[PDB]
DNA sequence: AATGTTGTCTTATGCAATACTC
DNA sequence: CTTCTTTC
DNA sequence: ATTGCATAAGACAACAGTGCACGAAAGAAGAAGACACT
DNA sequence: AATGTTGTCTTATGCAAT
DNA sequence: CTTCTTTC
DNA sequence: AGTGTCTT
């Protein structure tokens, strides 16, 4: 049956259940036949990726431009968020230039303070010599991303949800439909980012401004296990941050801290 | 604090968790406040009951065109599947014409038999008076689809993902990567259709041939309950088909048969 | 330390106390650096005032707001003095700091108008007026006016702008000034205006909880440090021993 | 560990990270050791900085030709008696023999760099050359620090072996060599990798295992091999061109 | 590719594997290029055993001293003028700066390496020394370095137009082309460059092959969700196999 | 060089407190 | 006899 | 008595005729001529 | 007039031999 | 001193 | 005045 099944899959590439039933082969073997085939293994998962987040506020920032035509003429919205505090700062601009990046960054620093590093995309206004000189002056490390995959920029584009879903609702509330009047744009914006920092975020236990100015940093965390490349669970780690998607775990022997998917962490003892 | 919370949401449109905590209101009330707001319409009521299925073999067919450049210059693949037996029939054509549709349906009839009804999407070939007058002589019911949002012919469009992949796997297996030579295209077709229809489809207990020529039609099914618009569970129904996604259920008092989502059916007693 | 402080003052013109503390410089030296330059409870009561600024044209009028205890400062540029401008500046102020209790203004028309009046009722803020420019209500707001009217001028001259700041860089001047004032120390106190406002600290541990122990009882004396999927890690306050328990077995203590 | 670290610093005056790693000593101790002693950017092999310095302690061969890799911090120095068009080409030749053939080299406008002979030497090797004043910050500023590094290591080494103001000739070429081994093979500073490991890729992986990558249209394309596979990203090389690109983990799956 | 390969061999006389990889040419052509030119127990560890001997080439008139690593295949030559026991200390001094500190250096017992100055010099570096008891396995290694340096300098100098001798101003300069040709670019039919074996995995593992047998000789490089990438130690071919088909080797 | 995000949306259980049906 | 339009 | 097994979970995935069309912003690449070197 | 669908895909659970 | 390649 | 890197 094993050779007959191999020949059958060679010619027809029959799935494993059919070969297992037809030739009376156990499922592990039939699956082994599909696995050993080069063309039929065209769907392995091989998925991973952590945003990542910072262990404390004013450490990791993310910034990107988004287009909200309601703010016309200055329809470009530069959005920035701290990964630890989840607090949002936004300004309006008419053109996406490095001047707008250093201006917006100047405002966000004027509100929340100076961050350790800002994580942007591969845009031309962020990769300009002038921007590198600006962050060279303010001492902020620069981290770009994949060319076209904003998944790593997730928790800033996630902000672009609120900033665009809150501006819609608040603008419709004051009776503005096609374009927000220029006299009330500042009020709209101020109330907008006012509602998203001093007040909780749905099921969030604290407010983003409280998580900003009064963050929770564990000195030494509780012990956890992590699932390592071979699929095994390894003791000897402690967790410092455990969020919804991902957790930050620290190795006990070195104090190195890494971010891993939640599914790959379980309590140690 | 019902009015205080309402005012807070009026101005800032604060979520229910925040208003419930801030104004000490129970959950149901705060949620009612968010619900009662028009510009915060959640909504999210989109009726999920959606069922494109038929009862018996040769009763309801699905037919659509798709592009696979491996068969060029005749790369146009016409696909027709029987919704009850899941038996696929595909024919290659250089250009999508009503004559090509009548040729395809002529072959699928020459293999499976004359169907009672065929459901397609409203294209140029199907909505022509010529194809209409062709189904006229053969007595086959014609059912078009929504202009653009083709999610109902899915069990044929999904068939393309079942089809074209089995093409590639058979093409790469024979050393043909870019375009399959004209001499072996038809053999590729026959080998694909024989691999799909004459063997189990993954977890399928019967083969499409065993499901077509030896189908299983229940004289009368076991009793079930269905969840009705008000959310209640109503007795007095019997289930005739219970698949992975959807179920066909029959009303005991009238013998009227309707299709409903699996999640909306449970055993009666 | 002397060069770092000099560079810092060149760009932001930070006062001597802040540079002395930040760069570990003795008082006399840091002060000498500031000298060599030629152009050199919280959230209870606020103070608002308008001031002229022809260099910030077209939006020349600047609205300034300051807190009494935290010494914070928020500014907004406007093209003319209107009620919507006052409400905009106040919405930005409460956006950066939060909704206060009382705000002290003057007897001006923009602050005594109707559109400004009814805006106080919805947001719930108290107002106080009196003599047109008295010494107890209009004192510190003028100090802030000196703060901003000096900072914008000196920084704008420091980046190469002399007569009129271009329309693009104006907001950047705003942000740089507010950064030089909020986050930096203009007084002998080691606490910045930002520090004196939010009282920034770090949660060394979690809030107190009770945990259900093997016998089913609920025991006080624990704080929770981690709440993961399914289980929670809780720490005993008297010993710092940490154990993992099911989420269902934890509830807030008091 | 305390004696091993003391001997290592005595001879080479190795920085604290290297001594901490070599003898398994914590950071506070290594830093105390450095204290107790009195005398104490994308891809590599792309841009070099070359300049001359005059160490009077290396006389009569006082002129030192220094070339440091910008993306590796690894340096190559050779002694010369006079700065001419031949000494520069010999130094560049030795450096190329040590750390591989680069593509660009940044120097100043000296006569030894603008001569026709050296120009032809640049042309025959297919290497780029640019001028300068010098005195910039982004470029032309790394070699300046490298010169102080080299003169400092030579000074601390020769003065460590009993030579004060002039190094004996019969030992000159040695007191230079012992410097480079301390500035290339061992880690100098506070980083993790060694300046030699901070050089070339390292050991540019001729072949990786086969992968597919998801291309703009959503398709999965064969013909790539992965050279680096990190948590977020993988480095994959096209087999037909040797072009290497970085892509998200979710867009890669095993081939075959 | 034809011009790139021809130019590369003209200047450096690079072997066929290196030219094939560098210019993406199939092996038959590169071998034809090598043809067209007229003058044209080894797995312990790198940086452990060195062979050093003196062999004279008259083209560098008025000596040469070689030092080769027995694993990385790299070579270092200093071209001394007078053969003394000091030239050995300076030669090894220049070698341990490029190839690093070796764990041992073995030389055939001569009147030059057995001196007390050389022995104290060995002890000063913590490097063990053993006079060669020069072996038959090294007969094809250190002499290989000798004649490979001689022939490489001969072909480079002849290609430059210098028949008998080389100008002393160009002598120290052409030393680099030889080491660069014999160290960076690959030589012979080998796969790894002499550099790629000095600065460079599995547990190892065994893999279950199509016939069901378990084969030793593989190391695993990637273990993802479901599948593993394993590398054959001999050919360096890498294949992906199911997790169930891999187990630790020893 | 540099990784997917949470803010909500409905319905499904487990336990106090009216309002009923004997 | 062109365009013009609705679908795939 | 533990471990080989054919079943769960519990998702990923892509079918929809084809995808590349354009703009902005900042930098890189190619090209015609002026002052210095040859 | 005319309803998002399944075949794989990985890693966790119940019946019988060394 | 214009016209391409990159990315958002 | 070749021609050549440097200017724009
Ligand atoms: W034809
Ligand atoms: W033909
Ligand atoms: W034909
Ligand atoms: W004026
Ligand atoms: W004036
Ligand atoms: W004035
Ligand atoms: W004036
Ligand atoms: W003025
Ligand atoms: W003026
Ligand atoms: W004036
Ligand atoms: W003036
Ligand atoms: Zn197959
Ligand atoms: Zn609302
Ligand atoms: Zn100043
Ligand atoms: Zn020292
Ligand atoms: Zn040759």
């Amino acid at each position: 049956p094993l050779r007959e099944a191999k020949d059958l899959h060679t010619a027809l590439h029959i799935g494993p259940r059919a070969l297992s039933k037809a030739s009376n082969i156990s499922m592990q073997q039939a699956r082994e036949v599909v696995q050993t085939c080069p063309h039929c293994n065209s769907a392995p998962a091989l998925e991973a990726g952590v945003n990542p987040r910072g262990l404390g506020p004013l450490q990791i920032w993310q910034t990107d431009f988004t287009l909200e035509p309601r703010m016309a003429p200055r329809s470009w919205l530069a959005v920035t968020v701290d990964t630890a505090s989840s607090a949002i700062v936004v300004t309006q601009h008419g053109r996406v230039t490095s001047v707008a990046v250093q201006h917006h960054w100047a405002t966000a620093i004027a509100v929340m303070g100076r961050p350790k590093a800002i994580k942007t995309d591969n845009g031309s206004c962020f990769t300009s010599k002038s921007t590198r000189e600006w962050m060279a002056r303010w001492g902020i490390a620069h981290t770009t991303g994949i060319p076209g995959n904003s998944q790593g920029q997730a928790m800033v584009e996630r902000a672009n949800r609120m900033m665009k879903d809150k501006i819609r609702v608040l603008a419709e509330g004051d009776g503005f439909m096609k374009r927000i009047p220029t006299s009330k744009q500042g009020e709209m914006m101020a109330k907008a980012m006012y509602a998203l920092n001093h007040f909780e975020r749905g099921e969030n236990t604290k407010t983003p401004i409280q998580k900003h100015w009064r963050p929770t940093v564990l000195t030494e965390g509780p012990p956890v296990k992590i699932r390592i490349e071979t699929g095994e669970w390894e003791k000897g780690w402690n967790v410092l941050v455990w969020g919804r998607g991902y957790a930050a775990v620290k190795n006990r022997d070195t104090d190195k801290v890494i971010w891993v998917p939640s599914r790959k962490v379980k309590p140690d003892i």
